[PDB]
């Protein structure tokens, strides 16, 4: 008896899951109140593990001992190239042991433990089992999960073993475009279409052309950025904000980890609020030596700051098209994936692109993944 099986999208900066549960697909709301779990590992001085929210919102003036982006690195052996470059930008430690990255981190008490990429997801995937265990009032033992369609062999196998590490069986492992183009039922439909799938992540881009004939998907082609998400936009906020903060005050606010993480947390808070209104107000008290901070930033501004990155995405959707031999007017179904995909700029940009045609975000774009991975987990449970 393999229970209810869940659906998990294990995103690279946030993770989701769904279940049917009395005839329809649910994306599950956690503990916080979010049907989104950030992907983020970290400690208490007790050395109790913050998972989620717990841990991306924890204030540390040692943020080495915080892990995020595991997603990069599980899968893959030390020298490759991806593996190579990534370690000279992720903040906490990454080192070599048996010819493959491990995450080293202090974790309470002075003690030191290395993990394996897959260890860190293993955390990850318990937090999203805990979730829906609670919702649903039962055991979750199997899950179908989601991974990039570009993962090879190795990465979707190392995907099921973070599950086995936490209890899960990984019945089936899906590729993302194919389950997001799945919540919107384009697998239950006879004939034949073409689907463009936008992604735009918390910190990657995915472009995927695949086609849907009576049920089947292939993925034809794709590409994107895999260093450009939301959390890029948030960059180029902080550094304005950090930018004005030292012009105005003469105080350079980088001396003081803790002072980053709060604008950081109010930026991020403000970007959001800025797809559904024209200005948002960002207020930190005792940000920095005892001063308070007050900021108003534009949608305006907000879209300034990010054009060049916003145009940008626009490139590999050419791309895209090209190597599948179509057209624009060849695209029967455009559909938007990550958070990013709600900022008005990028809905209008990509509307623009395809010459007037609406991209569908009918289902939320950070959820389309997840309710995918429910539906065909829906079919598996007993
Ligand atoms: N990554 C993101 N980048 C920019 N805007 C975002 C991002 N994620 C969400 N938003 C915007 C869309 C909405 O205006 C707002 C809230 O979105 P979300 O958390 O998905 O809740 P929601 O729209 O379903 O509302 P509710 O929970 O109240 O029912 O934030
Ligand atoms: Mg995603």
């Amino acid at each position: 008896d393999v229970g209810t099986v869940v659906g998990i999208d294990l995103g690279t900066t946030y993770s989701c899951v769904g279940v049917f549960k009395n005839g329809r697909v649910e994306i599950i709301a956690n503990d916080q109140g979010n049907r989104i779990t950030p992907s983020y590992v970290a400690f208490t001085p007790e050395g109790e593990r913050l998972i989620g929210d717990a841990a991306k919102n924890q204030l540390t003036s040692n943020p080495e001992n915080t892990v995020f982006d595991a997603k990069r690195l599980i899968g893959r052996t030390w020298n490759d190239p991806s593996v190579q470059q990534d370690i000279k930008f992720l903040p906490f430690k990454v080192v070599e042991k048996k010819t493959k990255p491990y995450i080293q981190v202090d974790i309470g008490g002075g003690q030191t433990k290395t993990f394996a990429p897959e260890e860190i997801s293993a955390m990850v995937l318990t937090k999203m089992k805990e979730t829906a265990e609670a919702y649903l009032g039962k055991k979750v033992t199997h899950a179908v999960v989601t991974v990039p369609a570009y993962f090879n062999d190795a990465q979707r196998q190392a995907t099921k073993d973070a599950g086995t590490i936490a209890g899960l069986n990984v019945m089936r492992i899906i590729n993302e475009p194919t389950a997001a183009a799945i919540a919107y039922g384009l697998d239950k439909r006879e004939g034949e279409k073409n689907i463009l799938v936008f992604d735009l992540g918390g910190g990657t881009f995915d472009v995927s052309l695949l086609t849907i004939d009576n049920g089947v998907f292939e993925v034809v082609a794709t590409n994107g950025d895999t260093h450009l998400g939301g959390e890029d936009f948030d960059q180029r906020v902080m550094e304005h904000f950090i930018k004005l903060y030292k012009k105005k005050t003469g105080k350079d606010v980088r001396k003081d980890n803790r002072a980053v993480q709060k604008l950081r947390r109010e930026v991020e808070k403000a970007k959001r609020a800025l797809s559904s209104q024209h200005q948002a107000r960002i207020e930190i008290e005792s940000f920095y030596e005892g001063e308070d901070f007050s900021e108003t930033l534009t949608r305006a501004k907000f879209e300034e700051l990010n054009m060049d990155l916003f145009r940008s995405t626009m490139k590999p959707v050419q791309k895209v098209l090209e190597d599948s031999d179509l057209k624009k007017s060849d695209i029967d179904e455009i559909v938007l994936v990550g958070g990013s995909t709600r900022i008005p700029k990028i809905q209008q940009l990509v509307k623009e692109f395809f010459n007037g045609k609406e991209p569908s975000r009918g289902i939320n774009p950070d959820e389309a993944v997840a309710y995918g991975a429910a539906v065909q987990a829906g079919v598996l449970s007993g």
